[PDB]
């Protein structure tokens, strides 16, 4: 079976059009494009997101609010869209892409039409129920979450962004039939200030949520150390029978967040121990802000997933010019220190560790 790839020109365009990070989904497809990647994938068209569907997770003061100033414009509520007074005409036809385009995989997975389905679009994992959050609008991880919850018992989300995925985890903290699992940077003063290890989750959902602390300037194969130890006893304990796997590209070197110092390649590794289990698997993108190494890390990350090495020239195509001055697919992390400290680590290994005894099906 091969990779569903949620795409359409229409879609694409929608993506840019509030144009919070400059054409980034049309570079992100040009790129995989360019390599011919689309070709050994089933290209799906994305359905929009009804009102109800969104309903599933967001408010309706939140969702009616956006559909009203997207037809009349802009002692106000807040619903964290401050920054967008310019321009909030846009963001309720933007949401419900957004959001349709997830489900639309999600419902792909169901349908038994693939094992992995992706949506390089997706993966907006900031957004409460009430609110926008962090370049999050709508977040299509919970709606796809929810989608799955129709066929499969247990779900297992990963976040692999630079930040904690906060309002996927808050979405699912009461039950114990989905577990979230983070791995982000954890400083007082960072966005968005929660995911301390000590959280794990509330209620019947008490220790269904696994957070990992880690500090600046960390690289490929202590990270996948990380991700992999804390992958492999969460599978054993929870058994998860599919997987939402979020791939915020920010955690990559030559990033303005500057945080992290990690390559295409070492996010591979754990894409591929994910991969390795043969579930049902959601792969969503998220952050990722400079432009053409998430295009760079997409790209490569989707030939992982296919199985195939790409040539390390990049082609010439239409965003060619931005590639420079190296033009070439890998990334060299940059030359900034490792401030995660190895007993710091082992300790939080162990503590995750404890609390996976705890979980029992
Ligand atoms: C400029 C930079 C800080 C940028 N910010 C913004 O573009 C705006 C829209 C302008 S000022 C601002 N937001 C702001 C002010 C006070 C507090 C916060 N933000 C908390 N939120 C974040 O830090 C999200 C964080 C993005 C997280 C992506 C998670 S995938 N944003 C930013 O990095
Ligand atoms: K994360
Ligand atoms: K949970
Ligand atoms: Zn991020």
């Amino acid at each position: 079976l091969v990779p569903v790839y949620i795409y359409s020109p229409e879609y694409v365009s929608m993506c840019d059009s509030l144009a919070k990070i400059p054409k980034r989904a049309d570079m992100v497809h040009s790129l995989i494009e360019a390599y011919a990647l689309h070709k050994q994938m089933r290209i799906v068209k994305p359905k929009v997101a009804s009102m109800e569907e969104m309903a599933t997770f967001h408010t309706d003061a939140y969702l009616q609010h956006l559909q009203k100033v997207s037809q009349e414009g802009d002692d106000s509520i807040e619903y964290g869209l401050g920054y967008d007074c310019p321009a909030t005409e846009g963001i309720f036809d933007y949401a419900a892409a957004i959001g349709g385009a997830t489900i639309t995989a999600a419902q792909c997975l169901i349908d038994g039409m693939c094992k992995v389905a992706i949506n390089w679009s997706g993966g907006w994992h900031h957004a409460k129920k009430d609110e926008a959050s962090g370049f999050c609008y709508l977040n299509d991880a919970v709606l796809g979450i929810l989608r799955l919850r129709r066929k499969f018992e247990r779900i297992l989300y990963v976040d692999l962004d630079l930040h904690h995925g906060d309002g996927v985890e808050d979405a699912f903290s009461f039950t114990s039939k989905v577990m979230t699992v983070s791995l982000h940077k954890f400083s007082p003063g960072f966005f968005p200030g929660t995911g301390d290890v000590s959280d794990v989750g509330l209620g019947k959902g008490r220790y269904y949520s696994v957070n990992v602390p880690i500090q600046d300037g960390i690289q490929d194969e202590k990270y996948y150390q990380i991700c992999e130890s804390v992958l492999k006893e969460v599978y054993q304990a929870f058994n998860p029978k599919a997987v939402v796997l979020q791939l915020g590209a920010d955690t990559i070197a030559g990033d303005p967040m500057c945080s992290f110092n990690m390559t295409p390649v070492g996010i591979g590794k754990c894409l591929k121990y994910i991969l390795q289990w043969q579930l049902a698997t959601l792969i969503l993108g998220g952050g990722g802000y400079n432009l053409a190494n998430t295009a760079r890390c997409w790209t490569y990350l989707t030939g992982v997933i296919l199985g195939k090495t790409l040539s390390s020239e990049i082609p010439d195509h239409e965003f060619f010019t931005a590639y420079g001055p190296d033009y070439v697919l890998e990334i060299t992390p940059s030359c900034r220190p490792d401030r995660n400290e190895p007993h710091r680590i082992q300790q939080i290994l162990n503590y995750i560790k404890g609390n996976l005894k705890h979980v029992v099906i």
